[PDB]
């Protein structure tokens, strides 16, 4: 059952914060550890990644925020919502005022990815609110801006420019 | 150039905070996808996570964080230390105050997994300052607490009496 | 008009907290200047604390969150369960778990004292719905400990049996 | 002994946040009342935020942070400059951005008049570490913009426009 007092929601909030940093974290060291003349390093960065993860959904189900997949959907779309009208716009303009290069070019990137996520929840809730999946096959991300195209893939990157060829699929 | 002003490192750390814990929800709400008859929904689901991967590691290297394996690695170390040492068990008692089962339970499963994870990482890491990859293969990691049984594994889970067959391995 | 924007809310929520801390962190900055052989610095951090005070004020003003005393009530009732309740015995648990003298003795008397504030509102409160002013006088409080002695004054506090001349008055 | 472990030093921070949060809360509720047909109940208003200020002053002690009032000094010249540069112009221009009237209207005021605090503490700290006491008397605060008079007082207000009539003294 979810629990009720406060104070141990708080707690177990930070620890499900906390084991999703870590996880992030551990993934981010193992990119540049296979980077390196150390293979087997990203193995071992890899799987306490995983059990991290493990722990992070430990620590979500014990709160009880998991419900079916229409609520999960509206929970994606919510969080979507959030992300891309009210939180990055004005980290962008406060990073313009206070003038750094690196942070506003993050967050230029970050901006205007963000629109597409929350159409496809949408058609995705509208699809399974009924008994049915939705038909998806070969989509493209991108390793240098995030931007999710859908099927067909552009020959070149509309956010950094960057080649088709160097896309990763998710079939 | 590292991100130097206060105010936009603050707004670059909360963002990543976001970004890790959204991304750890859209894996949360895979694996509740693909346990359902929607396969595409999860695929849609990992594509989007792999997406704020992207943003948070922008994020994560604009900040500036990130170096060679000896220093990720002594931050992983640390960071494992004081999930291990002070947070966990003020975490267990506090529960164990209150009186719900659930957080006392899964504060145990993290508080006896997560024990092994920094003498790992520190062994590892006294082997890549000098040039050389360490020699650790098919590692298992149980899918319900999370145990870092390296190489050899056991025939049954020591904390959750798991069977052998249900580890996930990584080689 | 209130605020509505989820950001700017949050903005000025934080400022609050952030006025409200300096405005106390002076106040306590000038007894002990008045403890000393400065007694006009303790004019200039009152001096200062009060223009804290103004900002702060501003801010809650801008928030909306103030209003009839009728209804104004029941947020400081609110507020005085929640801290006695859930948010302290917790507090001394971990302090008794790790082991500080300090901290142990706070909380202690903390949570001891603060046990009549929210008695004292809901007396107020239902006395005060109808037009009428209600019937106290010379409210007593320890200065070591603050235990809120209503009219009669004791001849030693219970709590940490102070002498009952070092009592702060109010009328 | 000031507390060392990491977990007392989280929750006694957040125990010296809520309890500022209280004073001033209350602090203002007083004001209310005493502004309408209840006269006492400011006096129980004012009773509680002063065991409130002691409840903060005992956790502020507890964390030793307090020493002479020459490093005494430093944290408040710190706390204004970060206040009078950092915080306050960011906020503006968000508020500006979104677009609402009260944030702008209080954080224009409030970023106006922040600058003379900290050369009013630098100038004390010169005077505090050789051994004497400065001279101050008559020192006027606005009350609907918090300004800072020293000695002479302006006939009118240079940021609202009020009255010299109508600030406080603080002698
Ligand atoms: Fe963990
Ligand atoms: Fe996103
Ligand atoms: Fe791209
Ligand atoms: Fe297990
Ligand atoms: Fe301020
Ligand atoms: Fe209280
Ligand atoms: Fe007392
Ligand atoms: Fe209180
Ligand atoms: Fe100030
Ligand atoms: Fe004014």
């Amino acid at each position: 059952m979810v629990v009720k007092r406060t104070m141990t929601k708080k707690f177990l909030e930070e620890a499900f914060a906390g084991e999703s940093m870590a996880h992030m974290r551990y993934l981010i060291f193992a990119e540049k550890a296979e980077q390196e003349g150390f293979p087997n390093i990203a193995k071992l960065f890899r799987a306490i990644a995983y059990a991290e993860f493990v722990h992070a959904k430990n620590h979500f189900i014990a709160l009880g925020k998991l419900g079916k997949t229409p609520e999960n959907l509206q929970m994606g779309i919510e969080g979507e919502t959030f992300e891309v009208e009210e939180m990055y716009p004005v980290y962008n303009k406060a990073a313009e005022f206070q003038g750094e290069k690196e942070a506003v070019r993050t967050t230029h990137y970050a901006l205007e990815a963000e629109k597409i996520h929350a159409e496809l929840y949408r058609k995705a809730k509208e699809k399974a609110e009924k008994g049915e999946d939705i038909e998806i096959k070969k989509v493209y991300i991108c390793p240098i801006c995030g931007y999710t195209a859908v099927d067909e893939a552009p020959e070149y990157c509309p956010v950094c420019g960057a080649p088709k060829e160097k896309f990763v699929v998710f079939e």
